[PDB]
């Protein structure tokens, strides 16, 4: 079993870097995120040393940091994509998880 790491994880993989804070995942589906790859679900940062790590801010494919990351329909749940959806309709939960430069991923 992975052993999440503690929460205020900083993803500064680009130049906005964001903390994640497995803490308010830890309810998550760890799949959902580390998704079953290679046979087993990389439980390692997403932007691993070659996976998300895409500076292009543009791949629209499983190899773009951004992608995954502001996409919804993705092979999982993305964190933007994973935001919109966990905010339900709420202004407030869609300023924080989507919100660029006025929620949580983006202090
Ligand atoms: C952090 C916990 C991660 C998040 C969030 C996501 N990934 Fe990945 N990822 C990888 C591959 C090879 C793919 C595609 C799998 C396939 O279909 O063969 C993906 C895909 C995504 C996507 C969508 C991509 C798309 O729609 O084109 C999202 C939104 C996503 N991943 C989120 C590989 C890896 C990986 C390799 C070591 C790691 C550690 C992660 N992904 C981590 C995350
Ligand atoms: C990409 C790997 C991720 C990053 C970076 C962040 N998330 Fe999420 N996230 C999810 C939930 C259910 C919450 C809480 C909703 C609520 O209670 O209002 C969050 C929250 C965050 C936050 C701020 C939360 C806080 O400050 O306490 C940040 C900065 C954040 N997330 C960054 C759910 C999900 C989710 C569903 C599977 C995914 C894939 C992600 N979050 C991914 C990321
Ligand atoms: C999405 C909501 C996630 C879930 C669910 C889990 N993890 Fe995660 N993990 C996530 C991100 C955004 C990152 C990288 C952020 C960054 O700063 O780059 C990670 C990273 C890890 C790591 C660190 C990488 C390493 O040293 O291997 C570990 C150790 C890790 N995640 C473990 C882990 C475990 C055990 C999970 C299930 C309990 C788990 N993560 C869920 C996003 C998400
Ligand atoms: C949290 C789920 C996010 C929301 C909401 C938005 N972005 Fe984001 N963005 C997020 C992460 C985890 C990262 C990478 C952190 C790091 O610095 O390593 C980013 C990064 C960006 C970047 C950097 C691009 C680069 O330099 O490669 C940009 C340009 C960016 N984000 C734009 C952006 C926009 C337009 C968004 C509103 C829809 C937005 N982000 C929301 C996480 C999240």
């Amino acid at each position: 079993a992975p052993k999440a790491p503690a929460d205020g994880l900083k993803m500064d993989k680009t130049k906005q870097p964001v903390v994640f804070n497995h803490s308010t995942h830890k309810a998550v589906k760890c799949g959902d995120c580390h998704h079953p790859v290679n046979g087993k679900e990389d439980y390692q940062k997403c932007a691993t040393a070659g996976c998300h790590d895409n500076m292009d801010k543009k791949d629209k494919s499983a190899k773009g940091y951004y992608h995954a990351m502001h996409d919804k329909g993705t092979k999982f749940k993305s964190c933007v994509g994973c935001h919109l959806e966990t905010a339900g309709a709420d202004a407030a939960k869609k300023k924080e998880l989507t919100g660029c430069k006025g929620s949580k991923c983006h202090s």
